[PDB]
DNA sequence: GCCCTTTTGCAA
DNA sequence: TTGCAAAAGGGC
C-alpha cells in the first residue's frame, strides 16, 4: 500500500525511460527486496505505468566510507547488527534501476513507452498485486507467473489462459534448446484447445512419431492418451502406412474400445481408380521440383478428363500404369479395340502389349515416369486420402466440428516431403476458393519448421505470409531462431521462448522484437526446464515469464 | 508568452547546434512539461529558430545531495508537496536538450541549420502556438530573395501529433498537400501490416482522382482491397469513394469472377453500379486471337533460355501473312483444337472449298481426315499441337476481348487520351499466372510508352504491393520502370513493409516517404542511411507501434520530417463534398 | 548448382 | 535426313 523505495533520478536511455530507486536500511531490515525482472507499478502525474527491474548495485549514500567502516568493524570483531546500530544504519542502502514499458489504456490496449519523463520528486514505485497482474495478463490455464526459481517469486494464481483468438489465424513460434519443453508446451495448448473450444481443427505433421502414442519416459504422453483421459471421443483421424502395426499398438494402451477415440486410415490408394490423380501427381512433382513439366505431361494433365470417354485412349493410360509396375487387382478387364484383356494375368498382359492417339501413346511409351507412384499404390483401396483430408479439415459438414488430423510422416519413407508439399498446396487452394463463404478455422502444427520455411517460393512460406486472411493458424517449432528467416520472424505475432545457450540466437531474437532485449541475459545464464518467456500481440506486447504445466498434471487436474 | 525555462549551455554536436534547458521547481509545480520530439521556438539575438526536444535527464543543480535529501524525507513519511517547501525547491529541477533545425525568413523560406551559436545569457525558449505551427508547416526551401509560388489548391492530409500522449495532438494544425507531388514521382509507403497503409493509399488515390482527372492509374490489387470494403473493416473502397464524389465512367475492373464481383458491386453501390465500374474478363478466346497464342508459346521458351524451335519462330513472324490464306489458317485452328482448346459453338473452318464445324465431333473427324489426306510452317505447327496444351488454363470461348490490348488502349490510347481511366487488376483470380501476366503487361506498356515519346506522354501511376518482391531484380521490368519511368511521365507508388529489401539505388531517388511502425532494426537503419532527416525519429519508429500514425517527408524542399495522424477517407470524402 | 552435350526415338 | 522432344551424365 506504500512505495517500496524512493526515486532519486530518471532519464531517457535510448528508446526507453528509466529511473533509479533506493532502498533504505529500514526497508532492508524489514526484509523488503526487488527481484531482477520483476514487474512493478509506477505512479507519475496521475498515470500508472508498467515497469521492470533491470539492474541492482551497491553505492555509498551521503558522506561515508563503507569499505573502511566495515573493514574496521571486522578487524575489531564487533557484531554489526547488535553492537553498532548507527554504523549499520549508514551503509545499508541499495540501488535499483527500473525501465518503463508503457501503460494500459481504454479497452485494455497498451500504449508503449512514453514521451513524458517523470520528475523525481513526484514519481512513486509500488509492488503490484495479484489482481493487477491478473488484469495485466488477461487483458484453462497454460502457465503461471514466475520469476526464476526464487522462493516467493511464484504466483500460482496468476495464469495465462488458452483462447482461440490467440492462436487461430495467427503465427506462433516455439523456441528453446533440446529437452526444455517445446513439445510439452505444444501438447498442452492443443489439449486445452480441444477440450474447451471443440470447433477448432488441427493438422499435425508428426515427423518423430510422438503426437499420438508416447510411452517412453523421454517426453509427455500423446494426444490419444490425453483424449482418452479427458473423455474426448471421435475427433482424431490418424493417417499412416503401417495401419496394422499402429492398430496393434493402440489396443495395448487405449484398451479394447480404442476405436471410440482414434480412427486409423491408410495412406495408400488404388491408382487404377484414380488415373487423373496419378497424372496430376506426376505433373505436380516437377513443379515442386525445379521447373518445366514436359509437353506430353501437360497435355495429359489437361486432357485426361476428355480422354475418359474413349476406351482406346484409356487403354494406354492403364497400360502405362501397368508398365510402370503398379499391381492391379485380380480380374481387371481392359477393353482395347474390340477385345477384353486381363492385365493381372501375364498371358493376357503380353497379348495386349503386343496388340497395342491424342497423346496417350506417348504417355504409355514413357511409363517409367510413374514408378514413384508405387510408394502410394495398393490395389483395392479406392479412397483418395487427399480428398478425405480435404473434407476432414475444410468440409462443409463441419461449420464447427473439430477434427485433429495427425499425419505419420516417417511411414512414407522418402516420399514424405513431396506428399506434405502437395497436401499443403491442395489445402491452401481450397481455403482460397472458399473465401467469402466460410473460414478455414484450423491450425497447422509444424515441428522442426526450419526445414519447411527455408525457400521463399515454398507453399509453407506462402501460408505463413497469407494464412491470416483465410483463417489458417500456424504453430511452428525450430529449436533456434537463427534458423528462421528474419522476414517470417518479424511478422510472427506470438512468441514462446525457452532457454537458448547461444548469443547469436538471443541477438536474432531481440533484433526481431525489441522488447526481447530485457531477458537475453536471463536466457543465456538460466537453463531451467519448462520455464518460458511469452509475448502476445497486440494485447500483451511485453515479455512475461511463465512456469508451464506438465501434461500429466494438466490431465490429472482437468478431471475436476 | 513567457520562456519555459532557463538556457544554461550551448554547443555544436556534429552538423547541428544544440542547447541545454533547465526546468525549475516553480515551472515543474505548475504542470509545465516538454515532450520528446516536440517543436519549440528559440529566440536569440533577435532571431527566431525552430528547435526540437531530443533528450531529458535529471542532474543536480548547485551544491546539493538529492539522494540523501530524498531518502531522509522518505524515511519520515514527509510529503514533499505540503510539508517541506525548502527541501522540494532544492531538488525539483529537470534538464532537456534541444536541437536547432533552422529558421523561417522572408515569405516562408526555410534557412536550414545555422552558422551562429547562440550565447546562453540571452537565449530564450518558448512554447509554440497553433498559428505559429500552422505557418511553420507551410514553409519550404526556396532559392533566395524570391517571392513565394502561390501555387494550386491544397487539401488536408493529416494533423500534427506527438505519439499517444494526452495534450500531444493538435487537430487544428494540419499538413496540406498538393496532389501534384504524387504525379510523375516515386512514393514509398513503409510500415507494418494493418497500421494504415491501405487507408493512406486510398486517400492519395482519391485526391489524385479528384484534382487531376487527366491522370490514369494501373493498380495491381494483390489483396483485393481497392475496389470495395473488405469483410474485415468498413473503410470505403475506390468505387464507393468515386460514387460519393460523383465521378462517372472511370473504373475498369478486370477479373475472372465477374458474376461474384457484379453481385458485390450491386449490393454496395445500389442498382446503378454499371455507371461507375465496368467489369471485364481476364480470359481470352484464342480462336479470335491466334497471334496471342503463338506469341505466348514462342516467348515461354525464350524467357526460360535456349533457342526457340524453327517452326515456332517462323509462325511468330509469319502468322499475319498466313491470315489471308484460309488453307494455311485451317492448320492453326486445327492445332488449337488438337491441343484441346474448346471452340465456341458453331465455329466453322474452311479447308480447300469445304466448310466444317469443329465444334461437332463428326465434322472435326472429317476435317482431320481431309487435313492429312508444305503450306508454310502451318502444317509443322499442326503436327506438334501439344505445344499449346498449357493455354487451356487461360482460354475461354466467346470473349473477343484481349484484355492485354484493351488495357494498353485504356492507358495509352489517342481516343481515350485525357480523362485517364483507372484500371484495377484482380490479381488473385489469376492463380499461378498472376506474376507472369503482370510482368508481361508491364513490359508491353513500357514499350508503348517509350514509343510514344514525343506525341503524347504516358501520364499514369503504377500502384504496386509487396514491392520488394519485384524491385529486387535489377534486370526486371519493374526495376527499369522505377529507374526510368519519370522520363515518360510514369509514376510509381509502392508499399513493401521491409525497406531493407529495396535497393539503395531505388531508395535514394524516391521523392515521397510515408513511414509507419517498423519492427525490424535493419529496416530503420536503411531508412536512416537513405535519408538524413529520418535520423531524429529512428528510436520512436522502433519502439512505438501506433496505428494510424505516420512520419511524412516530401522531397526536395521539405525542411524536416513531420509526424502526422492521417485523415480517414470517410472524413476526406465529406471535406471534398463541401 | 547450373548450364552443355549425348543417345534415343518419333516424325515428315 | 533432319528437326524436335525428353531423360541423363558431365563439365563449370
Ligand atoms: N513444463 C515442464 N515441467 C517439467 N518438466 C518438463 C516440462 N516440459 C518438459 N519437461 C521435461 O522435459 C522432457 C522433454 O520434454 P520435451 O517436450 O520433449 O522437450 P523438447 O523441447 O521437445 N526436446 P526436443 O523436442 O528433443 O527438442 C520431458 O520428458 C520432461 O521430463
Amino acid at each position: 500500500e506504500s512505495p517500496i523505495g524512493v526515486v532519486v533520478s530518471s532519464r531517457r536511455n535510448g528508446p526507453w525511460a528509466e529511473l533509479t530507486l533506493v532502498l533504505t536500511p529500514q526497508e532492508l531490515d524489514q526484509g523488503k527486496r526487488l527481484l531482477l525482472g520483476e514487474l512493478v507499478r509506477v505512479s507519475s502525474g496521475g498515470k500508472d505505468y508498467v515497469g521492470m527491474v533491470l539492474d541492482g548495485y551497491y553505492e555509498p549514500v551521503g558522506r561515508s566510507d563503507p569499505t573502511y567502516t566495515l573493514a574496521l568493524a571486522h578487524i575489531n570483531q564487533v557484531d554489526l547488527e547488535k553492537e553498532d546500530p548507527w554504523a549499520r544504519k549508514e551503509v545499508n542502502f541499495y540501488h535499483h534501476r527500473i525501465v518503463l514499458l508503457g501503460r494500459v489504456v481504454q479497452g485494455g490496449l497498451f500504449a508503449p513507452s512514453t514521451r513524458l519523463l517523470p520528475p523525481v520528486v513526484e514519481a512513486r514505485v509500488y509492488r503490484m498485486t495479484e489482481e493487477e497482474l491478473q488484469r495485466l495478463l488477461a487483458a484453462y490455464a497454460f502457465g503461471h507467473l514466475a520469476y526464476g526459481l526464487e522462493e516467493g517469486g511464484e504466483y500460482p494464481e496468476v495464469v495465462k489462459e488458452v483462447d482461440p483468438a490467440l492462436f487461430v489465424g495467427r503465427r506462433t513460434a516455439n523456441f528453446g534448446k533440446t529437452g526444455f519443453g517445446k513439445s510439452n508446451e505444444n501438447k498442452v495448448i492443443l489439449t486445452l484447445l480441444a477440450h474447451a473450444f471443440p470447433r477448432v481443427g488441427m493438422l499435425i505433421l508428426d515427423q518423430n512419431a510422438e503426437y499420438l502414442l508416447q510411452t517412453e519416459a523421454t517426453t509427455s504422453p500423446g494426444l490419444a492418451q490425453a483424449f482418452k483421459a479427458l473423455g474426448i471421443r471421435g475427433r482424431i483421424r490418424f493417417y499412416t502406412a503401417r495401419e496394422e502395426a499402429w492398430a496393434r499398438r493402440l489396443k495395448e494402451h487405449l484398451g479394447t474400445e480404442w476405436r471410440e477415440y482414434v480412427e486409423v486410415l491408410p495412406l495408400k490408394v488404388d491408382f487404377y481408380h484414380f488415373p487423373e490423380l496419378a497424372v496430376a501427381l506426376a505433373y505436380q512433382r516437377r513443379r515442386l521440383q525445379g521447373a518445366e513439366p514436359p509437353q506430353y505431361l501437360e497435355n495429359a494433365f489437361y486432357n485426361l478428363e476428355d480422354w475418359k470417354h474413349i476406351p482406346d485412349r484409356m487403354a494406354y493410360v492403364y497400360g502405362a500404369l501397368r508398365k510402370a509396375g503398379l499391381t492391379p487387382r485380380k480380374g481387371l478387364k481392359i477393353k482395347y479395340k474390340n477385345e477384353n484383356y486381363d492385365i493381372s494375368e501375364e498371358k493376357s498382359w503380353g497379348n495386349l502389349q503386343e496388340a497395342m492417339k491424342g497423346g496417350a501413346r506417348e504417355l504409355y511409351s514413357r511409363a517409367k515416369v510413374f514408378s514413384f507412384l508405387r510408394a502410394f499404390h495398393a490395389p483395392g483401396k479406392e479412397a483418395n486420402f487427399l480428398e478425405t483430408i480435404k473434407e476432414d479439415l475444410l468440409g462443409e459438414k463441419t461449420e464447427g466440428e473439430g477434427k485433429v488430423v495427425i499425419l505419420d510422416l516417417p511411414s512414407l519413407g522418402e516420399a514424405a516431403d513431396f506428399f506434405t508439399l502437395r497436401l499443403m498446396d491442395l489445402l491452401f487452394d481450397r481455403a482460397v476458393e472458399l473465401y467469402g463463404k466460410r473460414q478455414a478455422n484450423f491450425l497447422v502444427v509444424l515441428e522442426e519448421a526450419h526445414n519447411f520455411l527455408e525457400d521463399k517460393a515454398g507453399i509453407f512460406y506462402r501460408v505463413a505470409k497469407e494464412g491470416r486472411k483465410y483463417g489458417i493458424g500456424m504453430l511452428y517449432s525450430t529449436q533456434s531462431p537463427a534458423s528462421i528467416p528474419m522476414e517470417i520472424l518479424s511478422q510472427t505475432e506470438n512468441f514462446l521462448v525457452k532457454h537458448l545457450s547461444s548469443e547469436e540466437d538471443v541477438k536474432v531474437l531481440k533484433r526481431a522484437k525489441a522488447p526481447f532485449a530485457f531477458v537475453a541475459d536471463f536466457l543465456l545464464s538460466e537453463p531451467i526446464i519448462g520455464y518460458s518467456y511469452v509475448y502476445f500481440e497486440p494485447y500483451q506486447p511485453f515479455v512475461v515469464p511463465l512456469r508451464v504445466k506438465l501434461l500429466e498434471h494438466v490431465l490429472k487436474s482437468l478431471d475436476s
